[PDB]
């Protein structure tokens, strides 16, 4: 309920979700997370999630705002890397 937390969830399901691209990195495309959320319901605000994490460079995708699946081609790459241990 509290986006602070949330950007943490985010990171942990795109650790599980995303795949490495070339970089090395995990990225997950917003249509596979996306597809996820629309069953689970998890972050009840995706968006706000996404931005969140690319304010705090966790994270970053191309696009600013977006309505219809047609980003879900986009790979949502996580820059920095916090969840583990």
């Amino acid at each position: 309920m509290n986006v602070d937390h949330e950007v943490n969830l985010l990171v942990e399901e795109i650790h599980r979700l995303g795949s490495k691209n070339a970089d090395g990195k995990l990225s997950v495309k917003f249509g596979v997370l996306f597809r996820d959320d629309k069953s689970a319901n998890l972050f009840e605000a995706l968006v706000g999630t996404l931005k969140a994490a690319k304010r705090r460079k966790i994270v970053t995708y191309p696009g600013e705002l977006l309505l219809q699946g047609v980003h879900d081609d986009v790979d949502i790459i996580l820059l920095q890397d916090l969840e583990h241990h």
